[PDB]
């Protein structure tokens, strides 16, 4: 019945693609669909840090009629422990959809198991769907058709974004490759997800420790931070494995002359990523970013109009 | 000139049915009403957590045109001791109506003694009206007239609640009944002025230490937190005392057959009320909390055509 | 191309007079100019406590049309150390204006450097031009033409507000007089800019230890805190040499008969200004405190069609 958004193959090939081509449609006709008239609401918790999320979503909610209720989880009762199956029941009174960064995906199924209205993944400890969407519309604008391009992640082979790009690329089409060191691989289980969605798309996961191969050829480069919100006081030296891994100007040589760039961002500059890189001809990071708004009103129009 | 809403007998037994009749019909036509279109400016302030009074304020205030500013007091240059009388002096320049969630009943008080416009209390440590307007609304659409309706309310009989439910409660012409231990009764001015307003409206106030008698017959049971923000560090035992308060399926078997339960949220569950009570059939629970919306909205026109 | 206002000389003096002249229209007609319809957004950012630049900024945005995102900047990846040149060239993808309270001026450059979206700002350690454009409107309406009056600033003359009155007073052909301590005085560059445009407007600078020299006449005596944010931990006692430069009936006295009193706000009444003065007959301090929503809005469409 209400379709939830809590991880990247929670769309099917045929359903990512509808998202996707909403996605360029709004991009080109920012305010004249209206789900949300009224206003009626939407929640939009955070519990951890955001630029990009906190911007796209609460204005993308202002485009489509509604009104975003922006939050912060520790000032909700949330911070004084009411169950996140209450919570949820409660803003099911009150808005049209609940959107909530947090840490674990524990917490977004609770909240999704007994909601009555869409709740969106805007990051958790596993997966960032809505910008592995983002990504993938940028990647459509400049390249065309997604089916068959290749894509490798340079990195921390664990985080959300790892997990997120592996999942939605393999949804979208995409030979995806995430080239990591040994402490840092995805999950079994994401893999496992991965594997088995890519067989009904024609893609597939490659997982390796060089990243020279990983580049070589590539369409589509893209990296992160090598210390994700929740990974600070983890004690792990996350600098000396991710070094070779460094997205830098050697690494792009390598790749397809027409390739591109992105990183979901923030950016620390220097580390995974360098300034000639990420300032220069091949990324996309900056409409990367403002894809974040056009794709996620997107996914919003299509589950609303599902729920 | 100008109509305040600090605590539940602000408004006249005619009053309040004003704003109740008010309520139900916002509820069938929620965006009929746009006093504040413009939009109109509402301060919306907390000292204290909230998800239910942060949503339903800043969402029924934009469905009333305007536009609800949100903020902790803590960024505002009150974290600074710019003074209660200044800071209602400058909102009232900007805004329509001042909503505060805060602590001593007097800093309300100091507030409205200077605005310029209404000020309304969305939670202090003496009152919570706007949430008995709410359980007003749901006791009628689900039993019709309120005049000669038995309530009970079981627990902490010194808090906001048991203080409202017994304000608003005599009010409305209801019977209202507080069930607590000894050492947490209801404020004896309060309840003076609970009897005096009874005696304008048919009602009845009594004060119990037994629970059986407080639940046998009873039309509504209501029951809330047995520790309040601002309770969580006052060094007493806040289990202990209340255990033979808790609103179970032994008590709620004494009740009237067509008795509901009520609960402001958020819930202890296990504590004050049980996951058996909370989620059966006489639980209007959810109802209530939706009821905030439409009530705090009916307030808002009831105010602002009077101020 | 696009228009900055970083600081108060920004505006040549024919656009100033064209934004107040606007302020004074949209005084009266507070929802005639929908520039940013849609709505499209504006970023609001804050790394100081604020009241009135909060409230004011947001509706004013409302009033336009459009939706503002609020945020502390410490839940922002700023947090996180995201570059500030980052952090502008994404808010110029979602945004249609970046407006900031921060601390040094050059964090201020560095994303009016990179921003592709005009840069307002909401005070820093080195202007408040807002402030002193909401203070240059409320003298208009009620003395009628600007050029040629006397204003006084009294108390902390390197402070925010010292440097805008002297460069936003100057460009309004305002005599300008700065009291205050010896070690207390305007940055020596901001002096001479105020000082070069006064040479275009016929006004003048004045800076003196003399306070009742600079009330002596004075059609507008103006005052602000004595320790500003940021201030808290210079080391200075900012009492002891404040007092001879305290806004009190004594020096209101000397003013011409017809003055009035600014405060910028929040007062610490008892210092700098006292409860007589603040609360008396001369004093425009709400009005002033209200007319940052009207002036903020001019200059918003202002800068927005010419950007
Ligand atoms: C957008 C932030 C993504 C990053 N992997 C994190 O969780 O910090
Ligand atoms: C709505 C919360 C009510 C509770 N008595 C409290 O003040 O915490
Ligand atoms: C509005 C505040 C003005 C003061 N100079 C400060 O910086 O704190």
């Amino acid at each position: 019945v209400i379709r939830h958004f809590l991880r990247d193959d929670d769309l099917s090939p045929a359903e990512q693609a509808e998202v996707l081509e909403l996605a360029a449609e709004l991009k080109k006709d920012p305010v004249s669909r209206r789900p949300l008239q009224g206003p009626r609401g939407v929640a939009v918790i955070f519990d951890k840090n955001s630029t990009r999320t906190r911007f796209s979503f609460e204005l993308g909610i202002a485009q489509l009629g509604g009104h975003a209720v922006v939050v912060d989880s520790g000032s909700t009762q949330l911070g004084r422990d009411e169950t996140l199956q209450d919570t949820a029941k409660v803003l099911s009174r009150y808005v049209d959809a609940i959107v909530w960064r947090t840490f674990g995906q524990e917490r977004l199924d609770a909240m999704a198991s007994v909601a009555t209205v869409p709740v969106i993944n805007a990051l958790s400890d596993e997966f960032h769907p809505c910008q592995v969407l983002a990504d993938l519309q940028t990647i459509a604008e400049r390249k065309g058709a997604l089916r068959g391009l290749r894509l490798s992640y340079f990195g921390d082979g664990a985080n959300n974004m790892a997990h997120s790009l592996l999942l939605g690329g393999v949804t979208a089409g995409i030979h995806v490759t995430v080239a990591a060191p040994e402490g840092f691989l995805p999950d079994p289980s994401v893999r496992a997800a991965a594997e088995r969605r890519a067989q009904d798309t024609g893609a597939s996961v490659t997982v390796t420790a060089d990243a020279h191969a990983a580049a070589a050829g590539a369409d589509v480069l893209v990296t992160d931070t090598w210390t994700s919100m929740g990974q600070e006081n983890d004690g792990l030296d996350r600098v000396k494995p991710f070094r070779p891994f460094q997205l830098n100007s050697r690494l792009l040589a390598l790749a397809d002359s027409d390739a591109i760039v992105l990183h979901c961002l923030p950016a620390h500059r220097g580390d995974e990523i360098t300034d000639a890189v990420m300032d220069g001809p091949a990324s996309a990071v900056w409409d990367e970013a403002e894809n974040r708004l056009h794709a996620q009103k997107a996914l919003l129009v299509w589950l609303l109009e599902r729920s």
